[PDB]
């Protein structure tokens, strides 16, 4: 491993994640990033957000039968990025059309009547810049709201409005 | 505005920092990075750590009469980096010898008998990369611990041994 790391990401083990059983890799570089919200409870401390990351992963693995938390990454209102399937593994966030050609990041919480804090927003934007730097993402990658590629309300009305202001957002 | 980002650094305004009156500029790319601990209380949440940066700046400004908090950046156990004097303004952390030829980053707390969490350490190197990425830091920069340049116990026994294993650490 030649390691020149980017950003700060709370690795799987730190948030006590069940080992992954996922195997299908994504093709680098990836062109799309889909932004969703978990629709679950929010957290603003590394302690409560490690917890929530475990909770979301348990729901997906235990109730849905997936190989791993469905998201490649999760964003905490604590301002940290939590590692999901990562940069090289296909997620289960955006359907069978989009899961194979995109990176899915999800903000932990419901943003229909609520906006996430600046640090979460910064954590997300930063991860993406890091994805481009690492070669995992296309320099001209595109960001989509979950609701742009599926019939959901995800990533929440408030959060959707915000990501539409991002330079890489393409409806 | 002012920001399209970087290292997920909490900006001055977000931690409600008094405005700075400092004017001496550092000439990049900067050669050294000095690691210190505040020797103040620690905090592990965005709220408590925003308050703790305010508390440190308050002391430096109102009581020591400094133009702004002396550190270029502060590191909270919440895993975040707090904007201090920044990449361009000379700091007041390591004396007249080192202040003009280095960037000073301080871990908020006393690390003599305590160890800073992995995320705090992550935010630090993540911070230092962001540095190089902007040309704020020297591609091959060197990390020195407070006690390597001044008669002090800073940055603490426990934190000092860790930074001793960093790939850029020097004595
Ligand atoms: C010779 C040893 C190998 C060293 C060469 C490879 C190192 C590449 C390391 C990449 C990881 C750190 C890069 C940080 C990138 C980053 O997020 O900075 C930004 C720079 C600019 C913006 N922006 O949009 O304004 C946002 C972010």
């Amino acid at each position: 491993e030649d390691p020149p790391a980017c950003g700060s990401i709370v690795p799987r083990r730190e948030w006590r994640a069940l080992a992954s059983e996922c195997r299908e890799r994504l093709t680098r570089p990836v062109r799309y990033v889909v932004v969703s919200h978990t629709a679950g409870s929010h957290c603003d401390t590394p302690a409560s957000c490690a917890q929530q990351a475990q909770n979301v992963q348990s729901y997906h693995v235990r109730n849905l039968g997936w190989c791993d938390v469905g998201y490649n990454f999760l964003i905490g209102e604590d301002g940290l990025v939590y590692e999901g399937r990562g940069w090289n593994i296909k997620g289960a966030h955006a359907g069978p059309t989009w899961n194979p050609i995109s990176i899915g990041i999800s903000f932990m919480g419901n943003y229909m009547n609520r906006v996430p804090p600046p640090r979460a927003l910064r954590a997300a934007q930063n991860l993406l810049a890091c994805g481009v730097a690492l070669g995992a993402l296309r320099s001209n990658y595109e960001v989509k709201g979950h609701r742009d590629v599926q019939p959901t309300l995800s990533p929440g009305d408030r959060l959707y409005e915000i990501i539409q202001t991002w330079s890489h957002y393409r409806a």
